């Protein structure tokens, strides 16, 4: 009985030439792309790339390969996929493109009797996604990913995506956890592009991302916030302990400069002031003025040394409240 | 009298088609899994991601596979699994899976005269494992194994263990040996998933582990706990040493900053706090603590020294007491 | 309808040769060359390379695909590729270069009927580039890049560019982002190149670079430029006071030391002096400077107190004009 | 003259089943192996994976390839290799293991009248080494090397190594080089496994390693020694001398810490103590214990300085003596 | 026209064995092996390993592919190469060589009417030098190039150089340009082997390598010589300043600590001792040996006074006389 199908297959392969697209010469062939997001990958900064596992689907027409039988679907897999035409698609952004093979490789092929077709592909892209650090660590990223074809013009294949936006991509709840961003939404989108060989068309999604706040304030900010509180205790000691009041100046002052280095190594090089680095030197000038402060006094207690305790006795309220009142601005800047 | 076998092997493949699954169209297709892992592969938090090896095996029935011979199983190797049908077996969850080559390709392929067929394959799968570092270090994870058909649906291709679960899966004595982690225990498990395509089986498999604790105590734990007994020995000098007792607590505060920078470098970039946090926080209480002490006490060692030897007293006995008390509290809520 | 295209096929195949190139023996074959730079990747001076990725295109002539037929252009793909000739182009700087398959491979083939070729290919392409740090960061390179053939001299196949030079070679405007690098504009350019095997055609385009300054202010130059004036601040301190301004002194050579240590450890390991090492050495000497005269000082505070103070009160104004000089000679130097 | 030879080839591929081994349901197969390490290579402790390189060799019998000729031998290539029956032969342990292609695929293939048959392959093993870190760095590591049949049983493939065992196993003058570790010699063993397929012959290998101390003598023992020297010249100075004493005891104790954290940076985490960490740690006490008797001395040197200066000048003498006696002791104990 | 050089071909091929090298059992084939090296790569001292990529050419003779016609060469491609014998030349210090392929696989096969065959291939060599730092970085390296047959022994196959030493190894200007090594010179030679298979001949080439100082000067010299200097500072400095002397002597030993280790971390882990490391011994004897010499004369400054200050005094000469002394000695026995 199973041999009714062995027949057919031959039938639709015989006079078939896989390199000639269906309907040439007589009308637009179209394809509808639908994708599903097994797992986002994890975003590096530095090299300005985010991995993505996807399970890409296309459908479209073919007419050749009408058939006549009891049952109304052939599943079948990546074997009989070599032996027909499949478009060309390919990511414009992804920099490096791997599949799946083992167990067997990861694709699919059905067919109707209509002749309507799904061909689908397990895929892992290292795209590119380029970032404006102006607001970092309070900054949100739009990373795109777009495909199209690669030899077939906009006059011949045609890309637009199955149903609405939401059906069109989907993206698993487990996948989208990374550690540190969070996926508040998808987007989608198409455009046209000419170029030399002619026009193309672009089907464009975007991912946004919203980093995540929490790991930075335990490692840098809270630093400097105890490191400043840390150099407001010498205005209580006496000014004749000179020795004293000199180690919490100094010391002070060269930790922050470490932790400006050490914070910076994991950030990406970039050629231009961030806001945390806006943070670190505010609080370095605070250290760095408390130091100051200590100098002029001890280099006017002898001559008139009222006015010294007067300076004294006020930075310990002053700076203090210079500090607070600075936090409530930064954060609130930044976070509305 | 060899040359019998060779005929044998040419009348099955006479009339045989790879692309069609046995029993097409008349009932469903059953599939028996049994795994061995040969070792288990390093566990790497910050990616999220662990190795491990397998002998995976697949059994199922072949009906146009009869033959009749002298011999009951016909040992064979890779070269005749490509000229017959396969599962399209696959993880969900494998970020790469790779095979093994060399020597020869590591597989096996026995038919007997009913037609069962035993495939066995070597994989290596590099999934993923998210975690929740809540209780870090002191953490359980339970990290799955996901897979599953691609193209055949729940209605054609079903997945069952074979026998019960201990023979199902087997972990060698001395692969189940990781550096930070303790191989507990496994199990298994099966359910169904609905999609676009249809519905599918999916049989999982879930491995218990249970971190280890001593790395961190000889790297974290004790120079924390060491470093506070070095800032109470401040307490026993003398009030008038202002120069000596500054040194103490200055040096101390700024070694517990750096020891906090330093042990999450290894650590995942997570945004919330561990349990390791919190006890870095309060040790750094204690010596911010006892800086503060000494700052008081100087402040009004002229107007009342009566008070101040008291407090430098009673200090010299709380701090002791309280940071004791912690511990005990920390590992207990922890430990059970 | 579709199979006239079938048939015109069959007949360019036949009797054809893809071993010999068009016009052997009878004249010099043309091929004419395009680019498109899709992207412009990271350069890693320590490994002195440059990643880019383009569309390379080919364009040559071919008597023996002369065809008659409705339609005067002929999309095709990667399949007919291998069925003829293509020039054995490669790049004589590229240490690997690798194309991208998924999800089929990028290649494209047009024909027309007067035997006109247009091939095109995508490439990623892991050059070298050679630099000279002598004025490191104010730096400006010259990245080259070499193409050429490998079996046919130039008495056979030459490559020249077509249009102007504007044409031949396009960058797009957000594949011109780099971290720490300015796109400022190309070139192209033409050679031959005599070796046993015989002459041959090189085609060289060079990328302008010119380093963008920012990073390395935030890194190197600050932390030393906010080291010395913490030296200067002992100055103002009495002298008496040894302890206090010995800190100051000791302290701040320390810093120096390891800040040149770090600041190397990112740059490529050359051994010879750049502009930012003087900068450095500069910095160094003014810190040391200053600890020798509290030195001098003290040495002669009992027997000649009058001196000491006079040199001590021009040390304060000395020493901070110097620095400030020494920084508008640096950069006018290197910046003008 | 040359063409006989090729109507011998052609004779002996005539009813030629490289699927079936030779004398099938007739007896056992035996084949004899021998090894030629062409390097060893270097042994990661953090991985615990060892490299190498070697000449795998394999030889058996086939009656099917006998052939009557002038010459007795007929060097051959790879060519042949696929057109032949040759064992499925495999290594256990093998993490990933690659060969080598160019120039040409590394592979011979030898044939004798009689039907012998030599096979010689080369390849590259990165296999696991488990390892007992408790002695370290006075560890001695036995690497094994584990490779068997994958589909053929016991009772149909059999292996046995050629002559002795130091024939069978050859180590390069050369190649066994390592950096850190000492190639005392080499051994050779073999077993049977039993499994669900059936019983297996297992060939086992072991490599001898002695860990060459040096290394760690000049980068962490050193430091720690000299750092106790260090602390004890605070004896040597004056008890009213507060300030000076305190800075040994301090900065001591930070130097001790993080030459822990650094030391055990490179060593592979492991969750137990090492007898370099109890070094430490004995090294830590005497530097905490002098800080100790610092304080101890300073609080009583009012009440009762008569009893202060005996403990000072014994504690001159009996650090420096247990701390000889506790070197001869551990360096003995562990070297003998 | 061209249809003519088609026929050739097909003569050729036709009765051509591939599998059977020319003049078998008749005399020993001759090849002649010449080189030119497109660029020197990087050298890993930790690795041991330098990176080299090389247009690699053989000759031979071959009397199957006499042919005769207008044209005396037949520039071809890699497309006749698999159709034809060629040697199966490999390397035996090769840890991992892979070739080139886009845009097309980089070879080439030149056949003349006589027989005579230029075969070229393009390869990146991933080799192994061993090296002996005793006298780093003073140290001058021998990396060899080793490779031969692996199937045809001695009595067979050749390979002899051709032309003299300079033709057969050529060295691009631009190629050879290493960050830390200077290209002194090439040199080749031969040699034979013998094995259980046979006798076979091995080509042998050297590049001679003379690190360039400079790098070190820079990171490791002057740091060291810098910090000596620091601490004769505290011999000007009146004995009465303890704490001030203490300071200097106690942070420049931690200094030279961290120097030495922060050192040794890019050097590879080698269990001997180097030049350099004698070196840091030699300074941290000084900066130790004068912190000794400070606690004698605190200790004896009561009961002896006058001889205390002659010590001070004479300190401030011999030192620094020493430390010259040492450093021409030093310099002149590894610089000449
Ligand atoms: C992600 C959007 C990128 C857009 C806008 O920034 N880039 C362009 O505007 C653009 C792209 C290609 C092009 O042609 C290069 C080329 C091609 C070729 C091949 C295949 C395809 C599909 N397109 C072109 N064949 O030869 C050559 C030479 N010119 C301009
Ligand atoms: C590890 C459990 C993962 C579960 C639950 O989180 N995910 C889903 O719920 C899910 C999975 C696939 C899907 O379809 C995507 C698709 C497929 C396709 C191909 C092969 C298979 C076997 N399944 C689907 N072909 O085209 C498209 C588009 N939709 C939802
Ligand atoms: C980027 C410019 C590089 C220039 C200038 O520095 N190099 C040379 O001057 C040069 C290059 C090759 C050569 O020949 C080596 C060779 C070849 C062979 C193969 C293919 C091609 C295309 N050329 C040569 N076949 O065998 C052997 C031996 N000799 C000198
Ligand atoms: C290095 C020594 C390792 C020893 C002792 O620790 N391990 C075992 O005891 C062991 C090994 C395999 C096994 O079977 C798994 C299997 C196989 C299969 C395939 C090929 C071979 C050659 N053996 C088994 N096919 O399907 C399944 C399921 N069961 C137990
Ligand atoms: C770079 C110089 C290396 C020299 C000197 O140190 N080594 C030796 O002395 C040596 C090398 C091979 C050998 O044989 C191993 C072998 C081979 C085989 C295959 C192909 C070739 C070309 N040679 C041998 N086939 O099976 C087995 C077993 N024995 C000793
Ligand atoms: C792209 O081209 C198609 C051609 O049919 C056209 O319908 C569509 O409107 C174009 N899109 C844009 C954004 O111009
Ligand atoms: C999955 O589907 C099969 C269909 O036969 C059913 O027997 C089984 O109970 C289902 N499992 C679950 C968990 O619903
Ligand atoms: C290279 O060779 C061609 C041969 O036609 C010649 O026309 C051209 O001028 C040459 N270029 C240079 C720079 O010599
Ligand atoms: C392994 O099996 C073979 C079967 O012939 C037997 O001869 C041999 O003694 C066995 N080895 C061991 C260690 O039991
Ligand atoms: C190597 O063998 C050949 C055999 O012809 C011989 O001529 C040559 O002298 C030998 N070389 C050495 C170094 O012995």
């Amino acid at each position: 009985n199973i041999t009714i199908f062995t027949r057919i297959l031959d039938g639709l392969l015989d006079g078939y030439d896989n390199r000639l697209r269906p309907g040439l010469g007589e009308r637009i062939t179209q394809v509808r792309t639908d994708m599903y997001v097994n797992s986002f990958g994890p975003v590096s900064d530095t090299e300005m790339e985010y991995t993505i596992d996807i399970f890409f689907a296309q459908t479209w027409k073919d007419e050749r390969l009408r058939f006549k039988g009891p049952m109304q679907r052939l599943p079948l897999n990546n074997l009989l996929a070599s032996k027909i035409w499949t478009p060309d698609t390919f990511f414009h952004n992804g920099k490096k493109s791997f599949a799946h093979w083992m167990t067997t490789p990861n694709r699919m092929l059905r067919i109707w009797n209509d002749g309507r077709v799904l061909y689908t592909l397990r895929l892992t892209i290292s795209a590119e996604c380029p970032m404006d650090l102006e607001d970092f660590p309070m900054d949100e990223q739009n990373c795109p990913l777009k495909f199209g074809s690669y030899a077939y013009p906009n006059s011949e294949v045609v890309y637009v995506w199955t149903n609405g936006s939401t059906k069109s991509v989907v993206v698993a709840e487990d996948g989208s956890r990374l550690n540190q961003y969070h996926l508040m939404g998808q987007t989608v989108g198409t455009e046209n592009i000419s170029t030399s060989t002619g026009e193309y068309t672009i089907m464009t999604a975007h991912f946004h991302l919203k980093r995540k706040i929490g790991y930075f304030v335990i490692q840098t900010y809270l630093p400097c916030i105890m490191t400043v509180i840390l150099s407001q205790v010498s205005f209580w000691l006496n000014r004749e302990s000179v020795a004293a009041r000199t180690v919490f100046g100094v010391t002070t002052v060269l930790t922050m400069t470490t932790l400006s280095i050490s914070a910076r190594n994991s950030l990406p090089k970039v050629a231009y002031a961030t806001a945390m680095d806006w943070f670190i030197a505010v609080c370095y000038a605070f250290v760095f003025s408390a130091l100051l402060e200590f100098a002029f006094v001890n280099y006017i207690t002898k001559s008139q040394p009222a006015r010294a305790a007067k300076i004294d006795k006020m930075s310990r309220i002053v700076f203090p409240i210079l500090f607070g009142t600075f936090n409530l601005v930064y954060w609130a800047t930044y976070l509305n």
